[PDB]
């Protein structure tokens, strides 16, 4: 179960974050504990959208999702996901109870700290924090690391994805934003 009400960045710039480009997860902190993950965030016909990519570099399990984000407040969203193939073909339709919340705690032009809480069927899932970068496997800079500290989190507890043999289809993620 999730336990955190993450606070969104003061002065969060939604147009800059939801600009259609890709964000790579470089480090993550699962509160209820080795996938690679990335997302594109953008707008399509005035709707906030995210496309997600998960890849397990050991098992090869790979899945994509597309979501419309509903606004709770600035920087805090609720997203109903549909599982799709890389082309946007629907594999699992949207259903109530399958959603995640998404809070942007810090963002700038190259980096971000987010919180997400996943709800899926009758599964019991926990909070996840992620450090994001515009560049694949980029080392976390001082701004986002300071934001981790300011959120009262210990960055040394995060797990890096940078040393995983991961590959990302950024072209598919960007194209999925319209799906
Ligand atoms: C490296 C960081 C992450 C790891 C290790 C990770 C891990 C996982 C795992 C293991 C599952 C399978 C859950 C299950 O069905 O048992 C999953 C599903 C999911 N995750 Fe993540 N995740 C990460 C980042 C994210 C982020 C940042 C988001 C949202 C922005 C997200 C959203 C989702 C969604 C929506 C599903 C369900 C997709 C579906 O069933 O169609 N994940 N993740």
């Amino acid at each position: 179960a999730c336990t955190k009400n993450a606070i969104a960045q003061t002065g969060f710039n939604k147009d800059k974050y939801f600009n259609g480009d890709v964000w790579y997860v470089t480090d993550y902190l699962d509160l209820e504990p080795r996938y690679c993950a990335a997302l594109a965030a953008g707008t399509a016909s005035g709707k906030l959208k995210e496309a997600l990519y998960h890849y397990d570099p050991k098992t090869q399990d790979t899945f994509y999702d597309v979501s419309e984000l509903q606004v709770e407040s600035l920087g805090k969203y609720t997203a109903n996901f549909k599982k799709v193939d890389k082309n946007g073909n629907v594999k699992v339709a949207v259903t109530a109870g399958n959603y995640y919340t998404f809070t942007v705690m810090y963002a700038d032009d190259s980096s971000a700290l987010i919180h997400t809480c996943l709800h899926k069927g009758n599964k019991d899932l926990g909070d996840l924090y992620a450090v994001l970068n515009r560049n694949k496997d980029a080392a976390a800079g001082d701004k986002v690391k300071s934001a981790v500290s300011a959120a009262t989190l210990e960055f040394s507890k995060f797990i890096s994805t940078k040393e995983n043999n991961c590959a990302y289809d950024n072209d598919s993620l960007k194209s999925l934003l319209t799906k």
